[PDB]
């Protein structure tokens, strides 16, 4: 059930798969120190609602304060996240998460899908696994993919690997 584009985060944490939820997935006191840490700002968030399928749906916006001056001072985001009632009926958290940028170079070019599982360990652990996709909505000609993908990849390993170490302090 990986995403097979990159595997970013695959650890077993002394954290129950519902804490792990909640540190990650609600407006948590984790998040909002982490969201301060990593630079992103005015966020607003939705709770997560119940669809008539059983999936909930989550939605998120928020700016991003860049580092590459390249790809801009700011860039507005959007978030939609899912969990999937499969998942839940089978004791553990899949997680979709699709994230898109309004205002970086060629960000009308691609977007972003994060899976996030949570799956349940003895003595009140968890296993969350972090995986990613890059999507494409406009054919990526040439250097547009590699500078895309670059960025992408490099601010997405930086992203991961804090979000590994904070959680770790969770415990
Ligand atoms: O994936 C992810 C990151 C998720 C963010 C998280 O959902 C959060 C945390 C705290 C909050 F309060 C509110 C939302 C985010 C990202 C944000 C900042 C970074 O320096 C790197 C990645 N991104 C991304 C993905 C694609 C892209 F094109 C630009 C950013
Ligand atoms: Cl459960």
């Amino acid at each position: 059930k990986d995403l097979q584009g990159r595997l970013y985060i695959n650890r077993v944490f002394h954290i129950s798969a519902e804490r792990m939820f909640e540190l990650l997935f609600t407006s948590s006191h984790f998040m909002q120190r982490f969201a301060n840490s990593r630079n992103i700002i005015d966020v607003v968030s939705t709770p997560w609602t119940v669809e008539s399928g059983g999936n909930q749906l989550r939605t998120m916006t928020y700016t991003i304060v860049l580092s590459n001056p390249l790809t801009g001072k700011y860039t507005a985001a959007t978030e939609k996240q899912t969990l999937y009632k499969e998942s839940r009926e089978a004791q553990f958290y899949l997680v979709d998460s699709e994230v898109l940028t309004h205002d970086v170079p060629y960000h009308d070019y691609f977007y972003t899908l994060n899976r996030y599982c949570i799956v349940r360990s003895a003595k009140q652990r968890c296993r969350l696994r972090v995986s990613t996709d890059l999507k494409y909505r406009k054919q990526p000609w040439g250097l547009i993919k590699s500078l895309i993908e670059k960025n992408s990849w490099s601010s997405l390993e930086s992203y991961f690997k804090k979000l590994e170490s904070d959680l770790l302090m969770e415990e």
